[PDB]
């Protein structure tokens, strides 16, 4: 019930909202001219209703405006070469967007596919783990294959996360260029009219062979236990439509002959290393069981958000209204601890704020600012 919020979000931007990291975070040490002046915001109110194009002068500013709003939820945009909130006195044509963060967004119901456990914007223990691993993959790529340096994963509050990355030269990246950046990353195609998403080459790129080696970590326990994807035949018959059909009978009997999902995914690892992709040669490989391992487990973004300079994203600490919780910055050092379902409401912060120096520290919100913290230091510690 949403008319309980408005009470909750006064509270929450008057004493809680971690201000001045915020502000840290944005004006980007204050080195360039009408950085934080230019940037879009993007207000939802009460209703759905939502403004675009706000901007502020400062840290005081943004303060007051949020508090006498008091914002549903929060998104922010691209930097532009105009104040967003002068837009309209700016001759057509000039108003451009000029920079914004490289970001991310990955949902768990892009999944439902190969999730057992739950459907639609549902989350549990047991399918929390695609996003631990999408995590590794893709913030492995973006420090070791790309060299980004300034990371800021976030829990989006409800079914997923997202990635900020804050370089400098990242942030003046060309939508052409962030398009790039997402096909280099992607290997799931296909929507619901095709049934195998996943093809690999005869030579597998290192980012393709590293990716599969941070599934092969989770996959038993995520895969084959936890979701139990071989359990019977009504789940392996899913898998066999992810290879020839020149090999299903064998799967099938062997199947039935074993007694559980790891004795079950052993055979089907055996047999598909056996089959012969091309008759002229004589080459073998683990391409199939790869192909499914990655289909099953490999990173699934939600691409459209990644290639426009102009796309809105919701912020770090604004609240999912759907669902209470603050969108929270994650521990990198601690991603597979990471449990979506201690993240704080806002109801629960409030509570514990007045429950027997009345700021965030008095409540579970304190780690997580303090993680936030941590990528601040290190944007500071590059631009010195
Ligand atoms: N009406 C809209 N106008 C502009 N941008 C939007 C709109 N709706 C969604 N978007 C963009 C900005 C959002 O931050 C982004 C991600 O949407 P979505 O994944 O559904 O939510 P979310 O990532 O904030 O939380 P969650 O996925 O956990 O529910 O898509
Ligand atoms: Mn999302
Ligand atoms: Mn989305
Ligand atoms: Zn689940």
């Amino acid at each position: 019930d949403p008319t309980e919020l408005p009470e909750l979000l006064k509270l929450y931007y008057r004493r809680l909202f971690p201000y001045s990291q915020y502000y840290r975070w944005l004006n980007y040490g204050g080195v360039i001219k009408n950085y934080f002046q230019h940037r879009e915001f993007s207000f939802t109110l009460k209703d759905d209703i939502y403004i675009r194009y706000q901007s502020f002068n400062n840290q005081s500013d943004l303060e007051k405006e949020m508090q006498k709003m008091n914002p549903y939820k929060i998104d922010i945009g691209a930097v532009y070469s105009h104040r967003p909130n002068q837009h309209n006195t700016v001759k057509l044509g000039a108003f451009q967007a000029q920079e914004k963060e490289l970001v991310f967004d990955i949902d768990m119901t892009d999944y439902d596919d190969v999730r057992r456990c739950c459907s639609s914007a549902d989350i549990c223990p047991k399918c929390w783990t695609l996003m631990t691993m999408a995590i590794r993959i893709i913030d492995r790529a973006l420090k070791e294959d790309f060299g980004f340096k300034h990371r800021l994963w976030v829990y989006s509050g409800r079914r997923g996360v997202h990635c900020w990355v804050c370089d400098e030269s990242v942030r003046k990246l060309s939508s052409a260029v962030r398009s790039g950046i997402v096909e280099y990353l992607s290997l799931v195609k296909g929507g619901q009219d095709v049934k195998k998403k996943v093809h690999l080459s005869e030579k597998i790129h290192p980012f393709i062979r590293k990716s599969i080696n941070i599934i092969k970590k989770y996959f038993e326990e995520y895969a084959l236990v936890n979701q139990d994807i071989l359990e019977n035949k009504e789940s392996w018959d899913k898998i066999l439509a992810l290879v020839p059909e020149t090999i299903h009978d064998e799967l099938q009997q062997s199947f039935q002959k074993s007694h559980n999902s790891l004795q079950r995914w052993e055979h089907l690892k055996k047999v598909a290393s056996r089959y012969q992709n091309n008759i002229k040669n004589d080459k073998y490989g683990p391409w199939l069981e790869w192909e499914i391992m990655l289909q099953y487990c490999f990173p699934r973004l939600d691409i459209n958000v990644s290639k426009g300079i102009n796309h809105l994203l919701k912020s770090p600490f604004s609240v999912h209204p759907k669902t209470g919780r603050i969108s929270v910055p994650i521990d990198l050092q601690k991603v597979d601890q990471f449990d979506p379902f201690t993240v704080p409401t806002i109801s629960f912060i409030c509570r514990e704020l007045d429950a027997i120096t009345r700021d965030y520290k008095k409540t579970s919100l304190a780690p997580y600012v303090k993680v936030f913290e941590h990528f601040l230091e290190n944007l500071d510690k590059s631009r010195k």
